[PDB]
């Protein structure tokens, strides 16, 4: 009974390796035309007043507002004399950062991103103070675009500079220590828009090195690699300021080329391109920055370790014959970061089965030396130098919104400190409790799932799903807070339930390579059999599941949709990658070919043309569940011409059938992007529409 927008059908036959593969809406890929904002305009339009219609609309959205408003805060970060912490009193838009002379001393407002739009669509994107803390540097982002506007304070006054680095994205920020300027990343000119709006691929990418002061037109090209348009350059400077890091990447597996320049033994200043020496000239392994000793410098590293280890790798004798463990492999933990704090301590957190656990080690020997205690849930900020004596690192979990630790790095006893406890208001989290189960998948693997929901719960079938997933890149889906979450157990009878999928890197790389390339459809199997698992058990039905997933879970969602439509009675697709025949023809999306392929390689296309959701929609016996894509205007990173085919091609597909009754919808915000920085009020309002969507479809029940 519902009536979808109209969409004008263009026969587009395109010829993938002798298979012919046609799509009828690539108009929808230019997002300028009057008619590609007619169809956009007119999705809005039914989706909308669908969304408006839920009775309890008001109540949702008050309820995710009061659960959200609590004083929410960052570590605090010591730059000279001063702390730098950030701060939200509850409901704003984008956080405030403060300044304060001291722990114990009155703070200041450094950078309010409030001030800089009056929606709260600018924020912030990349930070970094120079050596000396008298400047700082900061990334500037318009309506959740990835495109950066780099700009510059003085500290800790918050004065601004006149500096302003233009056509900035995916870039470093490392300040020399001679406090003269910074390396960033910039891209040159293309043709069209450059504002989030286009899906022009991103190639090319530059290093550059600006002075303070000048204009940008005066920086120094100084690392570009044109044979490899692909190549993107990460460039950090050195804890002692000595040396360059080139840290070189091409496709998102964990692995990186390392180069290196000596800066101090630079016979000039930086004038042009810089000679580097190459220490690793492949992409074999990763090789991960965490601190050096002179020219002893420690990496994390995955090479012939799928658990990540720490090595020592000396730029005096840099042969690989040379290199020494400082950290062995753990056997079963996943080494997630070190940092080097008090000259020679190191910060060590792993992933043990889903969950964080911090351990102090010695710098010198790599020994363990204690480990600082935690609940179960994820470590989610740190803040602790190689000059500094004491960390701060920020602990959350699904019933706990954050707890800050402060620990004292001066003895042989590592005592962590409660410094902030942040807690939702008037909730009492003790009636709920959250459950891990591993479950087997469709070729028998255990895929561990966690289960949120209301203790006394009997497994009866009657309760509603939120299945969440992600699956891919290396990614851990571990253990956060969420406002909406306790709102969906408390008033809607909820159960919220995560299924930790392969392709993530909850295990290592052995995790994330079992779900990607050919082995992408074993995430896709996995989320299914999760959603089996909890209707076996009991937990649930069918009908009473709904599954939600974003960018690479966005896929997840329109591929499982596809092939188990009667597993699921609703799905939320959030600015999810549709055509897998096409994403790398679009911004960034070349990056994903090491998790994807891609559709040009004969070989890589007969795996995706199984699962590219915008080419498997097929009316099958059971009717799709309720669909509901999310996507804003200005996501450059996956475009939402990923979306607006999808959502077109489906609309049609079911247009003539009698046994699809489930609304198949779509919402396009306007000034946001994918997702990072956006406002608080679009992200209230987003979950709003979600588990409007949800109890307009599943039939949920409100309760007081």
């Amino acid at each position: 009974k519902f009536t979808y927008p109209n969409a004008r059908r263009d026969e587009l036959v395109e010829d993938y390796h002798g298979t012919k593969v046609t799509e009828y809406y690539r108009w929808l890929e230019d997002p300028d035309s009057e008619e590609t904002k007619a169809f956009v305009e007119a999705q809005n339009e039914l989706s909308k007043p669908f969304l408006d219609a839920c009775p309890i609309r008001e109540k949702l959205s008050s309820r995710i507002t009061e659960v959200w408003d609590y004083p929410k805060y960052s570590c605090p970060g010591r730059h000279g004399e001063y702390f730098y912490y950030y701060h939200n009193t509850g409901l704003q838009n984008q956080s405030v950062l403060y300044a304060q002379k001291g722990l114990g001393a009155d703070p200041s407002v450094f950078l309010d991103p409030n001030s800089l739009s009056e929606d709260g669509t600018v924020s912030l994107r990349g930070t970094a103070f120079s050596e000396n803390d008298q400047f700082f540097a900061y990334g500037l982002s318009k309506s959740g675009s990835d495109w950066v506007t780099i700009k510059f304070k003085k500290a800790p006054s918050g004065e601004d500079l006149p500096d302003t680095l233009e056509r900035v994205k995916f870039s470093s920020m490392a300040w020399t220590h001679d406090h003269k300027g910074l390396f960033y990343n910039r891209y040159l000119e293309q043709q069209g828009k450059s504002d989030g709006t286009e899906t022009t691929m991103n190639v090319d990418q530059k290093l550059f090195y600006h002075r303070l002061g000048t204009d940008q037109s005066e920086d120094v090209l100084v690392a570009e690699f044109p044979e490899h348009p692909r190549w993107m350059i990460g460039a950090e400077v050195s804890d002692c300021g000595r040396y360059l890091v080139m840290t070189i990447h091409e496709g998102c597996d964990p692995v990186n080329r390392l180069y290196y320049v000596d800066l101090k033994s630079m016979q000039n200043e930086i004038r042009g391109v810089l000679s580097y020496v190459k220490i690793v000239d492949n992409f074999d392994a990763e090789y991960e920055y965490i601190t050096n000793d002179g020219s002893k410098f420690t990496f994390k590293t995955n090479l012939n370790a799928s658990r990540y280890k720490l090595i020592n790798i000396d730029f005096a004798d840099p042969d690989q014959s040379n290199w020494q463990t400082l950290v062995d492999e753990d056997e079963k933990s996943v080494l997630e970061w070190a940092a080097c704090v008090n000259k020679d301590k190191l910060i060590l957190c792993y992933l043990k089965d889903v969950k964080n656990e911090l351990y102090v080690h010695g710098l010198s020997s790599g020994s363990r030396m204690s480990q600082l205690p935690l609940e179960v849930g994820s470590v989610v900020g740190y803040s602790g130098k190689k000059k500094y004596d004491e960390i701060f690192y920020q602990f959350t979990s699904f019933l706990t919104p954050g707890i800050i630790y402060r620990c004292d790095m001066t003895t042989d006893t590592y005592t962590p400190k409660t410094f902030r406890e942040i807690k939702v208001k008037d909730f009492d989290t003790s009636q709920f409790e959250t459950e891990q189960v591993f479950f087997p998948s469709k070729d028998g693997t255990k895929i561990p799932m966690f289960i949120v929901h209301r203790k006394g719960l009997v497994h009866d079938g009657s309760h509603p799903v939120m299945l969440y997933g992600y699956g891919g890149f290396n990614i851990s889906i571990t253990p956060s807070f969420s406002p909406s979450r306790l709102v969906f157990l408390q008033h809607l009878g909820g159960v919220y339930a995560i299924a930790n999928i392969r392709g993530g890197g909850e295990y290592g790389e052995s995790w994330h390579k079992a779900g990607n390339c050919a082995n992408k459809q074993n995430v896709f199997d996995d989320f299914q059999s999760a959603a089996q698992y909890l209707i076996e058990n009991k937990w649930t039905s069918a009908k009473r599941i709904t599954i939600n997933g974003g960018s690479n879970g966005g896929l997840l969602v329109g591929a499982c949709i596809n092939q188990r439509p009667d597993l699921f009675g609703c799905a939320v697709a959030q600015v999810g990658v549709l055509d897998m025949l096409r994403f790398h023809k679009f911004t960034i999306g070349h990056a994903w070919t090491t998790d994807y392929g891609s559709s040009d390689s004969t070989d890589d296309f007969k795996v995706l043309i199984k699962y590219s959701p915008l080419h498997n929609i097929r009316e099958q016996k059971d009717q799709y569940p309720a669909l509901l894509l999310l996507t804003g205007d200005h996501d450059d990173r996956v475009v939402p011409l990923h979306s607006l085919k999808f959502l077109a091609q489906i609309q049609y597909t079911f247009k003539d059938s009698d046994s699809q009754t489930n609304p198949l919808m779509g919402r396009i915000d306007t000034k946001s992007g994918h997702g990072f920085g956006k406002p608080t009020a679009k992200v209230i309002e987003e979950l709003t529409d979600i588990y409007s969507f949800m109890h307009q479809t599943v039939g949920l029940k409100w309760s007081d």
